């Protein structure tokens, strides 16, 4: 406005003593002195004509004249380049962590860059090769390659046993021109709703893998899901393809498709789906679909043997992935 400088100023500072100082009554005489500038239909050039109006006082003038010379003051950018806000937003940003390690971790006084080292006693990790490939985490993925990385693994798999099957989910199935990163989902006929639960399916396609130096390394096992890191090889050309970064799923052959479903649509268009099977009378789950009626009372469970089976049984024209924004 006039002197609408000086006022978006005056905020900030009654923010910062209102939370993280917590010093009341000088809360209250930031804010008054805010007023009366506002109100007085003259611009100030001197923090000089401002104590004479009976709102601004003693040291608050002389915070004016800073302002009104340079156009930038002390005891304001400090705690703005300071505060543990925008820093938080700082903090994280060389990590590629956890929550609450941070506070304790930057309680040891060790931050971002030339701060890095000067405090190294935590000698923790991520799980012991996070930092280390925090270079490579950061960029976004070339269509291109993701499908080379594709053609790999399905190879491996069928060689194995041709009775197998896998394929390859989210952004990239919808059809994106960059992914940042890759999920696999993977069944047998010998792994159903109603038997004995097998590791050694999910073993031994892993190991094989290793064998042949595509997989590098280890973050975690278990008996239905791994997490590691890849890389495609090379005949001699540049320093690199980066190190980047995968997923892999074990999943009952009965409740296979219901997965896949899943693991694409999208978040808003699942939300749509499952509302018209509740008009044409149906409910729809990540395991199954089952008959309702009357209430609160699901049937038996229906069989499918394919991605349509479900959309007939609902009332739907098909829609391609290409389509499930
Ligand atoms: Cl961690
Ligand atoms: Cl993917
Ligand atoms: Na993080
Ligand atoms: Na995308």
């Amino acid at each position: 406005t006039l002197n609408g400088g000086i006022t978006d100023m005056l905020v900030e500072l009654a923010n910062f003593e209102k939370n993280v100082s917590q010093a009341i009554h000088k809360y209250n005489a930031y804010r008054k002195a805010a007023s009366v500038i506002a109100k007085y239909p003259h611009k100030i050039k001197s923090g000089a004509e401002a104590k004479k109006l009976p709102g601004v006082g003693t040291k608050i003038a002389e915070e004016i004249d800073e302002f009104l010379a340079t156009g930038k003051l002390r005891k304001l950018e400090k705690i703005r380049q300071d505060d543990t806000s925008s820093s938080i937003n700082f903090l994280t940003r060389v990590t590629g962590i956890g929550p609450s390690a941070a506070r304790k971790l930057v309680d040891e006084g060790i931050k971002t860059l030339e701060d890095l080292r000067k405090n190294e006693d935590k000698l923790n990790h991520h799980q012991r090769i996070g930092l280390k490939y925090f270079e490579d985490f950061e960029k976004r993925i070339p269509r291109e390659e993701m499908l080379q990385m594709q053609d790999i693994v399905l190879n491996e798999v069928k060689k194995l046993d041709p009775e197998y099957i896998a394929t390859v989910c989210g952004s990239f199935r919808r059809g994106a021109e960059s992914s940042g990163d890759m999920d696999v989902l993977l069944t047998h006929p010998n792994f159903t709703s109603e038997s004995s639960k097998q590791p050694k399916l999910l073993h031994r396609v892993v190991e094989q893998l290793q064998k042949v130096r595509f997989i590098t390394d280890t973050l975690s096992k278990g008996e239905t899901k791994f997490m590691g890191v890849c890389q495609l090889p090379s005949e001699n050309d540049e320093n690199e393809y980066p190190h980047r970064r995968i997923d892999i799923r074990l999943i009952p052959k009965d409740q296979y498709y219901c997965g896949v479903l899943y693991f694409t649509g999208s978040d808003i268009f699942n939300k749509n789906m499952r509302a018209h099977a509740l008009e044409k009378g149906f409910t729809i789950n990540e395991y199954t679909i089952r008959p309702l009626g009357v209430t609160g009372v699901a049937g038996e469970p229906l069989p499918v043997d394919s991605e349509q089976d479900i959309f007939d049984y609902i009332q739907w024209r098909y829609r391609e992935p290409k389509d499930r924004s």
